[PDB]
């Protein structure tokens, strides 16, 4: 099931309507601790979803995603398919974009280490915000190769990390008119989704507490040494699961 975002007349809360969409999209059978856990396997013709985005001056571009993972595989815009280098992203190209009349490889993985490589930056470096959406949407559709790897990490925080934690959709909803570079806390909750993720499903079997800490930096700028499933990022903050089945 496809979902849209229009960057023209765009408010904080049309953008907060627009994660729940996102996350509306994603199947699941079951929530743990309120919390949906998101399908180990689907097939091919159950497993992509496409997010349209259109910026401010009416250009649009069609972003697919794995529903199991929330992961770009890679985005159309006009006639040209544009795939990160690798093996999700090979397969999904046989199900996503398939009309699309030139289709580009990008010469990276959708790794944050490969695209903080490929663009010279640091997440933390990078702007986000609705208008750094806009500007990352006018890039990718005018590709240009020396700034697509920021431009794809502005649209993967924007989208996929938003959808997987509340904090990362509402720091960057908030900023309608403005820019602001990622804290740690959002670095931070990046990196370490697959790790909750893991640690919330063993925790499920173990009454609540994680088996091995997740280590966080909190919105204050803490380090913090995350236990169990009554911390504030399990009760007020996470909003999927990566399945266990689904990481390595
Ligand atoms: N390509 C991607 N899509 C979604 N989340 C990601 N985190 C890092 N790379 C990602």
């Amino acid at each position: 099931m496809d979902v849209s975002f229009r960057l023209s007349g765009a408010t904080s809360s049309s953008y907060g309507v627009f994660i729940s969409n996102l996350r509306k999209a994603l199947p699941n059978e079951r929530k743990l601790y309120d919390i949906p856990l998101l399908r180990s396997s689907l097939p091919g013709s159950q497993r992509y979803a496409l997010i349209h985005l259109t910026n401010y001056a009416d250009e649009t571009i069609s972003v697919a995603i794995d529903v199991t993972n929330v992961y770009i595989m890679g985005y159309r815009a006009g006639d040209t398919s544009y795939f990160f280098n690798e093996a999700s992203a090979t397969e999904a190209a046989k199900y996503v974009f398939k009309d699309a009349m030139r289709k580009v490889t990008l010469p990276y993985s959708g790794n944050y280490e490969r695209l903080q490589t490929a663009a010279g930056k640091i997440r933390e470096n990078i702007p986000l915000g609705l208008p750094a959406l806009d500007s990352a949407i006018t890039t990718l559709f005018y590709y240009n190769a020396n700034s697509a790897a920021s431009a794809l990490m502005v649209l993967i925080q924007s989208t996929s990390a938003a959808a997987r934690y509340k904090f990362i959709e509402q720091q960057i909803g908030k900023r309608v008119d403005k820019t602001f570079l990622p804290s740690l806390a959002i670095i931070s909750l990046a990196n370490s989704w697959s790790a909750l993720s893991k640690q919330i499903q063993i925790a499920s079997t173990n009454n609540g507490q994680f088996e091995s800490p997740v280590v966080l930096i909190n919105a204050q700028n803490q380090r913090v040494t995350i236990t169990n499933v009554d911390a504030g990022v399990v009760t007020s903050n996470i909003a999927l699961l990566l399945n266990r089945n689904n990481m390595a």
